[PDB]
């Protein structure tokens, strides 16, 4: 779906495991990665946070319920916006958390209008990621903070895996995929001051095969929301990722001075 590839009701984010002994459920691992990104966003109650690439809205709701922040989440997917808003209503947080349309490259907010920005597994969807980071720096007030989770490429791919990589990128809407150095360089070029940088590939990659397995076991019930091809591409996305070891994962924190 080019710009909409990887977005929709099936936009599922990965999880965090601590070794091969973990034995945490997929939902527990998913909450743990969210909690890892929350730890990198030093906001407090009544701060205002912009959630770029809100997915289905669950991380924004966990952030709001944990830290007491107000959240506006954005996406180009009307399905994601609708799902997220209904989730906020169900969670009794509609007065603190809302979702609306926006292209992250042209954020419809004034300058210095947010205390924080949250971008979990979202910035890879932007064809011009630097422009998105510049818009983030614009809407952050001075002293505003940013917390990013995203895929990174740890190095070149062995030729036998090269087309699995392109499948993963095409199917998942990974329009921007770089190494850590380029990511850190873009953050600085956008006017943001990097405050932390964590390579958590070893903790996150195990969640890829397990997420594929969970979707396989749910075939019967997913097919209403997504066609047989939608569910196939969904399962393929995560199984592709599990086969290419160079598809890593990193958390970044930054501050606008
Ligand atoms: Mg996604």
């Amino acid at each position: 779906s080019d710009p909409f590839a990887g977005l929709g009701a099936g936009n599922i984010h990965l999880g965090y495991f601590d070794g091969p002994d973990d034995a945490a459920t997929l939902a527990e691992a998913a909450d743990r990665l969210t909690d890892q990104l929350i730890a990198r966003l030093p906001v407090v109650r009544d701060h205002r946070v912009l959630d770029v690439g809100c997915g289905v809205g669950k991380p924004a709701l966990r952030l709001a319920g944990d830290l007491g922040v107000r959240v506006v989440g954005v996406s180009i997917s009307e399905a994601q916006i609708g799902i997220a808003n209904e989730a906020a209503r169900a969670a009794g947080l509609a007065d603190r958390v809302s979702f609306r349309y926006a292209d992250a490259m042209r954020l419809p907010f004034p300058d210095a209008s947010f205390d924080g920005v949250w971008a979990m597994e979202s910035l890879h969807h932007m064809p011009d990621r630097l422009q998105a980071l510049r818009e983030i720096a614009r809407v952050l007030r001075h002293g505003g903070v940013l917390s990013i989770a995203d895929f990174v490429q740890l190095g070149p791919v062995r030729e036998q895996d090269e087309e699995a990589l392109r499948a993963f990128r095409s199917g998942g809407g990974v329009h921007t995929l770089t190494g850590i150095a380029e990511y850190e360089a873009e953050i600085a070029d956008a006017g943001l001051t990097l405050t932390s940088s964590s390579d958590i590939s070893a903790n996150v990659r195990p969640s890829m095969v397990r997420t594929a397995e969970a979707i396989r076991g749910a075939a019967d019930a997913f097919l209403p929301l997504m066609g047989e091809e939608g569910l196939r591409r969904l399962i393929d996305n995560f199984e592709r990722a599990a086969t290419v070891p160079q598809i890593g994962y990193a958390l970044f924190a930054a501050r606008r001075s």
